[PDB]
């Protein structure tokens, strides 16, 4: 209570120097309660200064001075001035008001979206304040809706300056962590909106295995329940409880199946029709809920009724957990409307993410985004984006903009879900972003034309694909330690480049680039190829330091913004000197940890790595060329070392320390090589390749090679050679 | 008419001719007062130009070298010396790439490719340096023409081109540091020898006369008006031209017809970015292909 | 007056502010003590130094806990202030809504350097005459951003030098100078004429200036107050009388390079009228499209 004021109908508690709780009261009770949005304010003591008047009160904090001139809270009653001067004249907030700066968060859903739509504001701002209305119900103890909060008007003051990682972590401490995924989730998810049967199903599970491509999760589509079958005096088929059983004959049998396979296994439920009374569930959710069976009336769906959610879990969701179903996803599109005024989408989630838990550790839902908080029940659901290189162009920004309102898990339909058109390469830029992306699901439209599986394409395109698969599989061991990374200190797994580079004007001027945990800068290519190189491109910044390209060993000399071209086949990603990744040596076995890691080690710097898993904590470090590998608890896994170009050490078991200083820290990478790589795959004259191959072999100052590649007619092989001269001058 | 007139006092002959039109004459005060100025300034170094076409005639009628000559008769195995048609050497000491295409309106600029032969080589008007060998588009407003001359070269000029007298009473002797020279000055009665060997400058003459020469070393006149046969020791003296990299850029921003946020963001850029490599990776983002081209040749010459 | 100001110890002293808390004197023209410290002790020492009048650039918002524009409170308290030490001084100002002609000069601020600004800007002015806000200073050649070129800039100074008030200003730019030597000889020697002229033209300005506070008549007229019932006084928008003897139709447009001249459509009214710089004479009433250099600007004067 010495961070709590009160002053007229206000209450101000200052939670940290940098977050102030905003109330007002007309009756002079304020709401302690948790909130949808709220479940924690305890905060460690801060200091801050006061100066109280008869009239107005003024708190100061090391970066706010909030004013309250007393009254109702208007823009002239209730305001603010940061103390910083990232603008000269946006660093004032009024109640009320908008201000420039903000960096955004999210949406509730892609839907129907051909390439960008608008986000709401995130906890970001460049100007270094935002506020966070909390306009949500208030909850029990238990978590139930408890109604109207008694502090009518109930504001977050965000003045964090561009300390984006502190505002997002003390926004997890107000709002809970994110909770622990389970490592299944981190793997390939195979979907479709498609009328398989169990045997063309296992059949495709198989063919996947065949094919060399690992998966982790099979979703089964609307058309496990009945569709066509429901009498249209019922409505549609579109919300069903009942299998299919011409298709699915004994689903039991078929989950196990699945599971045997160690799939996990989800069945798309649309939830909005509820349980009407052709339902194989309709007799004893009849009997619970008293319903006039003769009169057929329906269990409408009605998640703010304590008896509806019981029988929905219980006796609908039950009996298909029975049958083998893991987990489930609330494919919710309906609306926002409720008598309680609390939108569906949010009970779903909030409900079906707790009862998710009782049956298995660390489970999850797939669902559309329900507002800030809405991150406690991962996975999100992005829903059914168009097909469209737009699509693509937006995605990556969407991603990393999310965890502005610390929504850190989208997945997103890999490839798009629907309408828009044809492209092979589209399909596979798409799935390389997605492999980069919190969660990689392969889903696609109910078209006998849209299906994501890799031999749909070409050969060329299928192996590119079945390559960027299996390394989903490999990264499983980095996104899981991100996993819990985020779960424990409110880390997200994709940043925005601003997070670690605030100060930076072109942190800022790259929406599609991102840090994909700590040892990896990723630049997705969202662009169709220019046919005249054979190659697609983007303006990649390189912060200070010495990068590599991840797949290649290409460097980059930061710090600059250049224009990096890549065949449909390759993408930009990128490590500094001194990066340490891990990755699973063997992505198709089926073993619940990795009984070998690759650690991949990029020479010139020092570096750490700590590897969170289930049951330990393996610290590998590289300090003046010694590499060290140890863990808490001891095991039989065995360790492959690749230091640059070579595999140094093979399949060696337990901890111990190996000297690098005497190995070959260079990359093969050479300009020659890929010079001639590129001139060789160009659509442009033969006299024009000869003439730059040999110009740019005879010319031997690297001023004069760039002067050369100056004179070309063709402006992009002039940035695609410039790229080359700049890697290796 | 202002680029045509650049050409013909770097051709063999200057004769300003048109038809019986009312509206094409070639005096000067038919112009702007800019295009007029930049004429008079031109016709005069004609004049000043004189003594060097003079001793390049007497060069043509007794040993048959071409005042005019392509480049690859200087540069014959050279595949440049045959991709240049419009470049050629102007005497020995002289290289002109004049501009023959209309000004691109966002530079306020007209530009030309030069090779570069193998050297060190200057702008004859603004000391802009270039290393060969290298080709090079090089821009220009349209009061300035590309002429280039290598690393020691040595120019003769008429310090009185308006006096009216049959030999110049006043020689200025142009330098070129980095390099040593010489020049043969052939006269109706006179050979004049100027030498540059290890930064000593030598003028000597076979017959005397009262004539005054004036010593130009790179930027600054460290000689004016000394009579006879002399020797100058210019070792001590400066060898730099004033011509640097960030008057030229702001020189070219500012005269642009291009957007206030772009030449504030390449001033300040190129300003602000220390290694070269690094300038040139900025210039090559930009949106505007003939700008990149522009201040490239500027970072080519400030390298 | 925050507690790093030169004033700041007296205004500190002056509004009984924590000084040891750093407490800001936050700006509160609502508030007659904070009004009479910024006048007093913040305006005041600065006066003392030589400061004549203030250009007050307002461009927070229009909050403030009485519902009056904070600046309109500005315009209103600084005109009365700057009465103290100057008779019949000014401000410089943006517009604070209809009665603000009161308090002198309106300044119209941040304009993006284009044609289209310049396109707009004589309409702008002639029809501000309509609400009776005839003093508008607007930044000659454009404040910021927009684009280059000198013709432009030139063309914005004809215009500028007859207007309500000819200030140049710009951007924080190092390439947006007014200056006319950053231009060529022929753009410097024409913007140096048209400078020229704004002097030359005091003496008519001044006197339409006792005009306008003695009998409501603007300086600058739209051409259907002159000829109500005339539909093409209503199809020029950048076409103005200028005092009673004067009609402008400036180029507001790219001159057309095949002529190297640019253009507008004058209407004509009936009567006899002379270019007032070369004397080329037209027979109204006609439209009439008419070509100048970029150096020569539309001007007319009626026979007597
Ligand atoms: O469960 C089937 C799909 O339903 C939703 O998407 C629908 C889409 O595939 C198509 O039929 O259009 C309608 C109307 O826009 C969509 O509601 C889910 O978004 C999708 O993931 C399912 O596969
Ligand atoms: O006092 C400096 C200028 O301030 C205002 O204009 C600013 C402008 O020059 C630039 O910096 O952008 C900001 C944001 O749009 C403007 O506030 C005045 O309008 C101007 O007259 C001053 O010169």
């Amino acid at each position: 209570n010495n961070n709590i004021i009160k002053f007229d109908k206000a209450r101000f508690t200052v939670l940290t120097e940098h977050l102030i709780r905003i109330e007002y009261s007309e009756t002079g009770e304020f709401e302690e309660r948790m909130t949808q949005m709220v479940q924690n304010r305890e905060f460690s003591e801060v200091n801050f200064d006061i100066i109280e008047k008869e009239e107005t009160i003024e708190i100061i904090t090391s970066t706010v001075h909030l004013y309250y001139n007393g009254g109702e809270f208007t823009n002239a009653s209730l305001f603010a001035d940061v103390k910083f001067n990232f603008s000269v004249y946006s660093n004032r907030w009024y109640f009320g008001e908008k201000s420039d700066g903000n960096l955004k968060g999210t949406t509730r859903t892609l839907d129907m979206i051909d390439g960008e739509c608008p986000l709401e504001d995130g906890i970001m701002s460049k100007n270094g304040f935002a506020v966070l209305a909390d306009k949500g119900k208030v909850l029990t103890e238990v978590g139930d809706i408890a109604g109207n909060s008694v502090s009518t008007i109930d504001l977050y003051l965000f003045a964090y300056g561009r300390d984006y990682r502190q505002a997002l972590k003390d926004f997890y401490q107000l709002t809970g962590n994110t909770p622990k995924l389970p490592r299944f989730a981190l793997g390939n998810w195979w979907s479709r909106y498609y009328d398989y049967s169990d045997k063309s199903y296992l059949a495709l599970m198989d063919k996947f295995t065949d094919k060399k491509v690992p998966l982790s999760v099979s979703v089964i589509d609307m058309d496990w329940h009945k569709v066509s079958e429901v009498p249209s005096r019922f409505g549609s088929g579109w919300t069903g409880y009942s299998w299919n059983k011409k298709l699915f004959p004994n689903p039991e049998n078929f989950i196990d199946e699945l599971h045997q396979r160690k799939l996990k296994v989800t069945l798309n439920d649309h939830p909005a029709d509820g349980i009407r009374a052709f339902e194989d569930p309709y007799p004893q959710v009849a009997q619970t809920l008293d319903l006039n069976t003769e009169l057929e009336e329906a269990a409408k769906f009605d998640f703010d009724n304590l008896k509806f959610r019981k029988a929905y879990f219980e006796e609908v969701h039950g009996p298909l957990e029975k049958e083998g179903v893991d987990f489930w996803w609330i494919d919710w599109q309906q609306g926002a409307i409720s008598k309680s005024g609390v939108d569906p989408l949010w009970l779903l989630n909030h409900y079906q993410y707790q009862n998710a838990q009782k049956k298995h550790k660390n489970n999850i839902i797939l669902s559309r985004y329900a507002g800030p908080g809405s991150h406690r029940y991962p996975l999100g659901f992005s829903g059914a984006s168009v097909i469209s290189w737009a699509s693509l162009d937006f995605q990556p920004y969407f991603t990393s903009t999310a965890s502005n309102i610390g929504y850190t898990w989208w997945s997103h339909d890999i490839g798009g879900h629907m309408q828009g058109y044809k492209d092979a390469e589209l399909s596979l830029r798409w799935l390389q972003f997605g492999v980069f992306s919190p969660i990689n699901r392969l889903h696609s439209s109910k078209s006998e034309f849209t299906s994501k599986e890799p031999w749909h394409f070409d050969a060329v395109i299928e192996q590119s694909m079945i390559d960027f698969l299996q390394l989903r599989h490999q990264l499983i061991p980095y996104l899981y330690s991100a996993n819990l990374i985020t779960a424990s200190e409110g880390r997200a797994l994709v940043e925005p480049l601003y997070y670690e580079y605030p100060m930076e004007e072109e942190a800022y001027q790259h929406r599609n680039q991102y840090l994909f945990g700590e040892q990896l800068m990723v630049a997705p290519i969202t662009e169709k190829m220019n046919s005249l190189l054979q190659m697609g491109s983007v303006e990649v910044w390189f912060p200070e330091g010495t990068w590599y390209d991840f797949f290649s060993g290409q460097p980059y000399d930061g710090k600059v913004s250049l224009k990096v071209y890549r065949e449909i086949t390759e993408m930009p990603v990128f490590a500094k000197a001194g990066a340490i990744i891990p990755l699973d040596k063997n992505p198709l076995k089926k073993e619940e940890i990795p009984s070998e890691i690759i650690w991949k080690i990029f020479p010139g710097a020092d570096g750490e790595y700590l590897l969170l898993e289930e049951d330990n904590e393996t610290k590998a470090e590289f300090v003046n060329g010694i590499f060290t590998v140890t863990s808490k608890k001891e095991s039989s896994r065995k360790h492959t070392i690749i230091y640059g170009e070579h595999e140094i050490v093979s399949a060696k078991r337990g901890e111990f320390s190996i000297d690098l200083n005497g190995k070959e820290e260079n990359f093969d990478w050479n300009f020659s090589t890929a010079l001639f790589r590129r001139l060789d795959i160009a659509e442009i004259s033969y006299e024009q390749k000869d003439e730059i191959l040999q110009q740019l072999s005879l010319i031997e100052e690297h001023e004069k090679q760039v002067a050369f590649i100056k004179t070309n007619e063709n402006q992009e092989l002039q940035n695609s050679l410039f790229e080359l001269l700049y890697s290796g001058k």
